[PDB]
RNA sequence: GGCGUUGCCGGUCUGGCAACGCC
RNA sequence: GGCGUUGCCGGUCUGGCAACGCC
């Protein structure tokens, strides 16, 4: 049924759950929220609920919580950056999504914008935690959205046997210098796992 | 011989090419002229005629004597002083922006004269960050040698038997693992052969 | 308090400990 | 011709090809 809406008024969840993330925003105005998994595991942890998601969405659509992809945030709640910041973050957010699987590096990234190395990394690590962002190296950042495509296409390729690095090339219309990093970092999180000189994909 | 006249001839070709290469690669030399010749006597050929003065011979090219690259008087110094900055760190190596910094280089000419360097053998590229000299290299080489003798060794250990730090020896670690002079199994290394 | 750099440690990661810079 | 940069290639650099800059 997915779950709609329950009767049982323990509304103090939501009590605690405004104690952690005011409690959170006050200690970290640069981060974007609590993560996800880190507010699951502190107060919803023992009771074996897969229906967090669900009341997340529901406080989410009575405009009381801010949803990103791994972070939550009260409603209300801005990071305390500069204006020039601000609109820096949404700037990159929309570059990396348009260049998708060729994503820009870091160093085209600050000579771009003009910025110095340390305020570009405190911004994309902004959209890190986020999860607008996902750091494959020091190099590469990709844009979640790119990513789970690259992940898809992988997964269909390996499902006919180990590929090799120019098999992943040719599928997802790239080149070595992107691909070899993005299956580097595949290996790392588990998404594949290297068989001789090739990968499969393992969860 | 013959042959030698061949090798001049190679040389001097080679030199007038890329007079800003150390020389040309010996296993070129080899597999170009003298590849049904073994491995063996094509050393001592190689041997021979540097005794008699007729060869520079360096850690991996050869090179007609007399010949000098045609870097500036300025180049050529740096790069008596990279070799001397890199032989003298040993096993805690400058970083290649550390040596652009300290001796106020572009990264471009900096590029050149280290290349050049890991051309003629002087210099080993361990990765992006980090050169070493080819003698520190050896010589800690047969520190991984003493210490694998003993068993399958970590990564603190092996930065035991440097008295390094892991900044050091990891990249190290990874380039030997790279070149299958050791090999990684779990989070332990071992000697190939 | 936070944000970052560096060094050392522990196989390794926005990891632990410390210096420093910044807010 | 070379040197460098970037791109692409082949699992990789003591490379190959191409464009650009410099000589």
């Amino acid at each position: 049924d997915l779950y709609a809406i329950s009767t049982e008024r323990y509304q103090a969840w939501w009590q605690a759950v405004t104690r952690a993330l005011e409690e959170f925003h006050s200690r970290y105005p640069l981060r974007p929220g609590l993560a996800r998994e880190e507010l699951r595991s502190r107060y919803f942890s023992r009771l074996p609920a897969r229906v967090y998601q669900a009341l997340l969405e529901e406080w989410s659509r009575e405009g009381r919580l801010q949803l990103a992809a791994n972070t939550v945030a009260l409603a209300g709640f801005t990071p305390s950056f500069s204006e020039t910041q601000k609109k820096l973050l949404k700037d990159l957010e929309d570059k990396y999504r348009v260049s998708r699987w060729q994503p820009p590096s870091f160093k085209e990234v600050a000579g771009s914008f003009n910025l110095d190395p340390s305020e570009l990394e405190e911004l994309l690590h902004y959209l890190v935690r986020e999860g607008v962002l996902v750091k494959i190296n020091d190099e590469f950042y990709w844009h979640r959205q790119a990513l789970g495509e690259a992940r898809e296409v992988i997964k269909n390729l390996a499902s006919t046997g180990p590929f090799g690095l120019a098999e992943a090339r040719d599928a997802l219309g790239s080149s070595r210098k992107y691909v070899l990093p993005l299956l580097e970092y595949l290996d790392q999180v588990k998404f594949t796992r290297r068989v001789g000189d090739k990968r499969v994909v393992v969860g």
